């Protein structure tokens, strides 16, 4: 069972990806999958597709994010309860929309 | 506007990936001054990982260089910052180490263009 | 002398204050019928912001909200009008948004009482 | 170097405060400082008190105004260039003593 992540960029921008990255791994999640990419307009509106929003896109848009996909023993559970600030799935299938938006198979490492 | 600015890179081994120390090392990194604007997570192949460490063919090395570098999921980096080469090398102290990093400007520039095209790296702004 | 009469609250928040935006957000309530009544130009701190958005404490984002509403100087003003609650409501569409409205009568008492006295309210007569 | 700003009682009751300020912020510009007073007879005074007038007094406070700090680069001729109506300081240090009777610096926001 894996989850969905998004840094947003208040925490890139302040250099918090090391704390975000170390209170994950603690809990028992491990990061299987992940880059950095600065979401454009046309990006920031496919993932938030489900509204149609206009100041959203350009908090989203305004600087590099840390995507993640995290993998462990019920995640959307775990993940959920650890934690806006970072984005995470409410629910499977949820993750499985946002996980395959961002990565392909080529690009998610197993361990 | 300081003229000091310069990238360096980054790799950790499958060594600290395996063993969950990703948002250690970052931790590490971030709070000595210096930024991630470029990043991801890939799993090097005999093809790839023979290409990063060409220079080193002819040492009978290799072959098990090659190996460590396979046996599991890096995580690569482009560090920014004032004085970023100096900083950085200053935080893992100095072939097998827990980290990676650059050790002159061109070599940070071979091994950026190495891992990240331009259009990966996100600068800060 | 109709008793549709009532007032609802309105925040233009630093975004949109940085931006120099608070004439064209005033054209677009002005034209709409409603009438400012008070208003004034505040800078909240970390205590002024918690004690406004009271209400959520317990929320994993209350820290950022008080952070983004302190980044910068906003606009508090009272609008006054005929169904003044839902004609702003209707004006901005419906936590983040580029501007802030009442949603009901006692939220508006509410929230006016929050940054304007009786004495600084100005009936148009 | 920042300059004062009055909005008359007409064009408070006629509705334009968003037309002065949409015309100025397009200008260059920033409001750094406003609040909307209705002044009395002492107050209309104390700002007028360089005359010593009567129906003055009366119009200034027959309705309340939108008081204003403006800042950028080169105001005080900006803003008279801009725009009676609407009141401007005509020289500095005669913006100095209207922002003062109206605005203490705890009431003034810096961008």
């Amino acid at each position: 069972e894996r989850t969905f992540s998004i840094i947003k960029p208040d925490a890139v921008k302040r250099n918090l990806i090391g704390e975000i990255y170390h209170r994950i791994e603690k809990a028992g999640l491990q990061i299987i999958a992940a880059k950095m990419v600065h979401l454009s307009e046309e990006q920031a509106s496919g993932f938030y597709a489900e509204h149609e929003f206009e100041p959203l896109k350009e908090f989203m848009t305004s600087g590099p994010i840390m995507v993640q996909v995290l993998e462990g023993e019920n995640a959307i559970a775990r993940y959920r309860e650890l934690m806006n600030s970072v984005h995470g799935s409410d629910s499977p299938a949820s993750a499985a929309r946002e996980i395959e938006f961002f990565f392909p198979e080529s690009e998610i490492c197993p361990r």
